[PDB]
């Protein structure tokens, strides 16, 4: 798991900058799906737009060499892809470019090869139906999950970049749908809205965390992943946001130690989109999406550049084994209020999804 610390730190870059840029909007998107993505791109370019954007998903190109970051992305891609996998994790890259273009075809090998991702011609003279064709394309990659992704795109445009992922979670441990009902979500500390919330007693892997100032959750996917829910104390958010670190996850990721809790936990049912030529150019990627982007890997007479690049992630989780219970007074442990959290790929230990929920019901 060589690029796991990178993914990590990229997600913790990527989830800051968005913490900071608005302070009520639910954030969740995939650090994975955006930095293979990237990787992928990043094997038609050369010189500095190649360096700017390795360098952007928190590799230092001094101390790592290329040859492992490849190997750790088509590694994992592997696992997420496994063919007898529970993992209800639908996940694409499309790239579209315009049909004027002289190709190289070592580029849309090693694009379907190796990052098993799509490259398509379109007519973006006609922007109208350029757009109506990567909306399809997502639309039926995702069987109607996400549709009208892109709802503008630039005059100029010759080359796009979608990236969309969809995650329907199964529980190892279920909830029972009978104990599901309307509870308050207090959005802030003299508000509450009403949401629905999903209730079990039972042993959980649960702390409460002094360093976090946070109660800290793990639960277990079907398919090889563990979520990770972590609930601030009153008026510790930001408190909890600076103090992540991959360490402290790892931490409690080894931990196998449970205790009874009766556990409130909402249904969600989030989605986050992003234009990642704003939210990327602010970590640093930049030359790609200029006029001077080296993309000769891509097409080497013309000139090109990423004009398009949008995520969309998609979150579903519901209620869908005997434990054993002491016969002591349980904390309740209530995810009524704002909270972070993250899903781990177990095998790899990637960040797979990142988010905080503001408002389950936005």
């Amino acid at each position: 798991n060589k690029i796991t610390p990178n993914l990590a730190e990229f997600a913790f870059s990527l989830y800051r900058q968005l913490a900071h840029q608005s302070n009520s909007t639910n954030i969740f998107f995939s650090p994975v799906s955006i930095a293979t993505a990237f990787a992928m791109l990043s094997l038609g370019t050369k010189a500095d737009t190649h360096d700017e954007i390795l360098e952007g998903l928190n590799f230092n190109l001094t101390e790592i060499p290329e040859a492992q970051i490849h190997e750790g992305f088509q590694e994992l891609l592997r696992t997420l892809n496994q063919p007898d996998s529970q993992l209800q994790l639908t996940t694409g890259n499309g790239l579209f470019l315009s049909e004027g273009l002289k190709l190289v075809d070592k580029f849309l090998e090693d694009v379907k090869k190796l990052y098993h991702s799509e490259a398509f011609t379109v007519n973006f003279g006609d922007t109208e139906e350029a757009k109506k064709q990567i909306n399809d394309y997502v639309e039926k990659g995702t069987q109607g999950k996400i549709v009208d992704l892109v709802k503008e795109l630039d005059r100029d445009t010759v080359f796009a970049l979608v990236n969309y992922i969809f995650f329907k979670g199964k529980w190892e441990r279920p909830f029972e749908v009978k104990d599901t009902e309307e509870e308050d979500f207090h959005v802030d500390q003299v508000t509450t809205v009403k949401v629905p919330m999903m209730k079990r007693l039972g042993m959980f892997n649960i702390q409460h965390c002094k360093k976090l100032s946070s109660w800290v959750l793990l639960m277990k996917f079907l398919g090889n992943a563990t979520a990770i829910f972590f609930l601030p104390d009153e008026g510790k958010l930001q408190h909890l946001e600076n103090e992540l670190t991959h360490d402290i996850i790892t931490k409690f990721l080894e931990n196998e130690d449970r205790r009874s809790a009766s556990l409130h936990l909402p249904k969600l049912s989030i989605t986050g989109t992003y234009d990642l030529k704003s939210v990327l150019g602010q970590l640093g990627i930049t030359k790609v999406f200029s006029n001077g982007a080296d993309l000769s890997g891509v097409t080497e007479e013309a000139p090109l550049k990423l004009s398009k690049a949008v995520h969309k992630a998609v979150l579903t989780i519901d209620e869908k084994f005997l434990e054993a219970i002491p016969m002591s007074i349980p904390p309740e442990v209530k995810f009524n209020k704002p909270f972070v959290f993250l899903m781990i790929e177990q095998n790899t230990k990637s960040p797979l999804f990142m988010g905080k929920v503001v408002n389950p019901t936005q």
